[PDB]
């Protein structure tokens, strides 16, 4: 019998994040998300590759959920007759049922609705999980994302001061593991089911192929790069459901970190790298103080720049010359 | 001329725990322990792989030993002529010689007896460390457990309240490096000795075979699994001598942790999962609030479910409709 | 129109560190570092294993540069016309283009000059990063140091308590990829340039053959041990540019680690074993109670004692036996 007030949200695909309030005086509701599972064979880099992933609505990651600590969030997952398996979906942001996951196996063709309360405050992971070997296979696949539960006053430093961000970008990392024949090739495959064998014998020697955010070597860079302005106030919320990650933007920092990702605990302060434990999300806000390119990445470097780990921002404003200074240019050494 | 009470523990073997006080009255006291080393060859998974495993008491891990700030702590440790290879004991919760490795080598047919006073509190590795590549050879094959140091006054918050628990688990994680033949199948030996070369081969490659807790796939699991009700407080200390680790409750939270396991340092507060550095021990605290299966694991989901390493809790008590609910169950999409 | 007073620092090979002042009376300076980069085949193990090494200064890691919060630092980095390719620096204290790279790049021959406001307190990576993938592999060839910047009334506890260090000492750990032959030798080459088809092949696997302290296996052992007494108060920088390490003083503990190392955050207290995120430096304080040798470790067991990665300290002064004490010698069971 609860009779709260329901909330659609249009979920929009990641690195972007669906409107929402910091702060609010809205007290708790029923919020409505739907997510549709997607089998889909996709390219992973810029030679070609091809990969069997496994989605929420389409997308690696899944799309970032945001709602206030003490809201219902009511989600309806469907898995439509074109895909092959059955799946279900884990919040770590839950409490019972392994997440959700024992109350939402769903065949293709079917759907299930799933409400838990946001009792925990932070970003989490959220994942297919449906059952033994299958459990990895379908998160190391593409099937997982995040949400974020705000507190209700919005976030705070721990010491008694509000932080408001100016906008809010989700990087989902994904490993992925893309055997390989004798020659050396990368293989493709006509469906999951047909990947299943050489795929889980690659994973089980734990070493990726490919570490890509948001899908794809490449997806957050050129037309595509992350933006802000000097003066902004940007969070970058980070999941990896599997792997652990140590994110790092280069030339900036982490003002205030949440690297276990949770908002119980205060932030901490002027981070150059942080942590991202595997089956986790964390967060990070930084104002920026100088215009140009970064580079956000993980800071394994040969992940980040050979197996696909670097986003990029642009940054628009002055640039700031007491910050840094070039004194002399390249000359001939005297 | 230490003239303080001496107290005998009868130590049992893990995932439980010797009872024990969590505030106490008592003063400092002289406990005194016993530890037999074991080497043996025993079964690690369901197939029947075998593996030649190096024990303090006959265990993976060795046994938790638990004591207050200001004891001291006294070691009988014995290596029986059973046995084949020199060992000895390091305490990461001790001060001088190596943790006391390098007052405790044995010899089989030798004992030794190593008295340390535990002024600092947490919970923390102990493992075998005979010298050079013997270090890591005779960690990886076993020998390892924990100790934990309480305060006198109990667990705190790191806000003035007390944090008591209903019942205390010690989770060991083993990394394990069973080498392969020609045709794939894991090879057995006859001796540890006659393992070692093999071993050492793999191991330098850094990729476990298996990753398992309580020395077997399984091991937690069925009759063996954990227990609790709604409404209890459990602390689960888990441990892990030389490789990372990524503990998740599927289903539950980390409502206090310590993950780097010190309790001079405030729990964080509503972790989904939190990280055991390689060569520590870190605890966490949950009050179940939900009946039913909840996982267990390292949330590298790979290692978790294809190399081992999952456990089970069984919780009695009543769902709550409130925290969690199946609105829908899965039907025919429309 | 920056007219503050200039100061020169004169750089010293690590572990050890220039002098400097912790708590200071001065206000902001100009400190004016030189690095010269020098390309060399160099020797990392006692078996003779050549590497194709490129490193700030000659060594591995590069120096420590020590200014506090405030400092503008003015870096005259050289590349002379002995090296054969470009190099630049990126150092994770400073703000804006890609922490200088940007304003770096310097091919053989030439020299520029870099000015940055060390605005964060902290220990930070600086290391070389010429673009796409040569930015990994000039990392793990040996370009990596790092910086200290300390608050001007010199480190603190978080409780308002005065942290005085008697000695400072910089770890810089180096995780390195070398190649093997068919037979299964290390291969030599005559050049960086030669190395880098096999180098990059192996990166990419992401498992080191050496993980090593100061440049080579054993390098901070013998003649070169770190040393200290019972009473010293001994700070130890450790820094990581690539891969994760897990710091641990065997027979002794973190008394104060900032594990993400940076001075904003107060100490965690009573450590084991420590957590270095790959890009990243951290810093550990612990006053020695206890002569004789200690090592220092990554607690990889496998990596530290079997890959290269051990210290070791030398420590005089009068043993305490109420801390610990060898109860009873080896003898024969009863
Ligand atoms: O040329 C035959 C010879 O090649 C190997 C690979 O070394 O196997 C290749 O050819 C087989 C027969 O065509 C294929 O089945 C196999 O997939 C391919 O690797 C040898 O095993 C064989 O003797
Ligand atoms: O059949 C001989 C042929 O097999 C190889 C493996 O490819 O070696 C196998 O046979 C050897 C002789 O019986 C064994 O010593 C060895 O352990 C086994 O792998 C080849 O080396 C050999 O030419
Ligand atoms: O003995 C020839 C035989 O050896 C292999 C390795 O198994 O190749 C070796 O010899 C080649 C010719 O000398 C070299 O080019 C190569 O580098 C070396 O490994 C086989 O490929 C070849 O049939
Ligand atoms: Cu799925
Ligand atoms: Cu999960
Ligand atoms: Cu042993
Ligand atoms: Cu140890
Ligand atoms: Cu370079
Ligand atoms: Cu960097």
């Amino acid at each position: 019998d609860l009779k709260l007030p329901r909330q659609k949200v249009e979920l929009v695909a990641p690195p972007f994040v669906h409107a929402h309030e910091q702060a609010t005086k809205q007290g708790p509701k029923i919020v409505e998300f739907k997510l549709t599972i997607e089998e889909k064979k996709v390219v992973i880099d810029e030679k070609g590759t091809t990969f069997q992933a496994m989605t929420f609505n389409g997308s690696m990651p899944g799309p970032l959920m945001v709602v206030h600590e003490g809201d219902y969030v009511e989600t309806t997952l469907v898995n439509p007759a074109t895909n092959t398996m059955p799946h279900n979906i884990d919040f770590h942001s839950a409490t019972g049922a392994l997440g959700g996951g024992a109350l939402t196996l769903i065949n293709p063709g079917e759907q299930v609705v799933l409400r838990w309360k946001a009792t925990k405050t932070g970003v989490f992971v959220y994942h297919c999980a449906p059952g033994g070997p299958m459990i990895p296979w379908h998160v190391v696949s593409g099937m997982n994302g995040a949400v974020m539960v705000l507190p209700r006053d919005g976030l705070n430093d721990g010491k008694g001061h509000a932080l408001k961000y100016d906008k809010v970008y989700y990087v989902g990392e994904q490993d992925m593991y893309v055997p390989r024949d004798e020659k050396g090739n990368f293989k493709s495959y006509d469906s999951p089911g047909e990947a299943f064998t050489d795929t889980e014998e690659m994973m089980k020697k734990l070493i990726p192929s490919h570490v890509v955010f948001n899908g794809k070597v490449g997806a957050l860079t050129g037309k595509n790069a992350l933006t802000a302005n000097v003066g902004e106030n940007v969070l970058i919320v980070h999941s990896q459901a599997n792997r652990d990650s140590r994110p790092h933007l280069i030339g900036g920092h982490g003002d205030y970190v949440w690297e276990t990702g949770k908002f119980g605990n205060a932030p901490e302060v002027g981070l150059e790298t942080w942590f991202i434990r595997g089956g986790s999300a964390g967060a990070a806000m930084y104002k920026f103080m100088q215009p140009g390119i970064y580079a956000y990445v993980t800071h394994n470097l040969i992940e980040a720049a050979d197996l696909g780990a670097t986003a990029h921002f642009k940054v628009e404003g002055k640039w700031n010359d007491d910050l840094m200074t070039q004194v002399k240019a390249p000359a001939e050494i005297p």
